[PDB]
């Protein structure tokens, strides 16, 4: 059983847990996730939660108070909190099944241009954080690469290298384009085969990373 | 003007984007998203979007017939078809940045298992089709990546949404928990301040991302 809390000043972008892959973890009980908005944890009126940079720069930056006390009656020292950001290490497949046997997950989801430094700094001194980074790209907050983390280490949980190349099911022709012959005809060592020779070939093409060249 | 088309079996999952939208960017004529249901094109009473895959295996395979059906109707000769798949090309914000200036995005969300690959095959002769990967981890379906991908994108369209890496940022209070912001910051020294700044983005991406370098 596993807890995963976020904490959000938009909790209704984190509805679609309730759905898919997560919504099935839930009912089944093998992950209870709870969604809280942020804006509880303030005391003005105005509800403000952001703040100019020090330094200068452009945008606001999320008020560590605000932070500190949201995550002060979230979070145990038993706690992984998880804080995605572009600065972050990558979070990848190992990381999702490190995670996957993680009691409590806290992902912290940042707006504006991000949470003031001593919020992790301050939560390290308690527990376990883990700032990272679901791909090379800029999102307007953290709250859609929670979803991402969710679903990526949910589908690991007990009791839920090279690309996969094409699948294709019937029917064996459809629009004058055939499924590969090898995959009708039965002999398993061959569609092995052929299937290990796709996937490398498709990962050369897609990924050539992933096999140690260039780009 | 940018049309979004979104194509899945869990619509409810892709609310947020409808929600994220301000009502000056849809008024204005400057974004439309919509989202539909895959099952609107099934052939059978038990509305089947799946089937086993051809050669044996585990898991299920998307049908071509129902696929194709969907793109014959929601798809033209100018769209951008999307296929999130771990087994994509890198999406990144080069990626973002060029699809930001499309008319027409479709994604097609399928399972990781995959949709037939004849779909995009037969697709990718009339209209451009990209399959890209959001980052090297399996999910489930393409949904969330469909989240991830429509955000990446429209923050990009001017007005819609409303190297190396950064370095930390701070705000009030000056002293907070036994931590002061650092003192160069408060200096008035803004050259100093840059370089500072710098040396901390060295220093962050050499830790977290030595790739970058
Ligand atoms: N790719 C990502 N972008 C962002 C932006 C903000 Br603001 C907060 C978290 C994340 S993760």
């Amino acid at each position: 059983s596993m807890k995963i809390d976020v904490v959000t000043i938009f909790p209704e972008y984190l509805q679609p847990v309730r759905q898919s892959l997560p919504g099935k973890a839930i009912d089944a009980g093998l992950v209870d996730v709870a969604v809280h908005d942020l804006r509880r944890w303030t005391h003005d009126v105005h509800k403000s939660v952001d703040d100019s940079p020090y330094g200068g720069g452009p945008g606001m930056v999320m008020k560590p108070t605000v932070w500190g006390d949201a995550l002060d009656e979230i979070c145990t020292s038993e706690t992984l909190l998880v804080v995605p950001t572009p600065a972050g290490y990558p979070f990848t497949q190992e990381t999702a099944w490190q995670w996957s046997t993680e009691d409590h997950l806290v992902i912290a989801c940042g707006r504006y241009e991000g949470i003031d430094q001593r919020v992790a700094d301050d939560a390290a001194t308690r527990m376990r954080v883990r700032e990272v980074s679901i791909g090379d790209y800029v999102l307007n907050g953290g709250e859609a690469a929670a979803l991402v983390i969710i679903e990526a280490v949910l589908r690991l949980v007990p009791g839920v290298s090279l690309l996969e190349g094409p699948s294709y099911t019937r029917p064996p022709s459809w629009r004058g384009m055939d499924v590969p012959p090898v995959l009708l005809s039965g002999d398993h060592a061959k569609i092995a085969a052929w299937r290990a020779e796709q996937s490398r070939q498709r990962t050369i093409e897609r990924r050539p990373d992933l096999l140690g060249f260039d780009s």
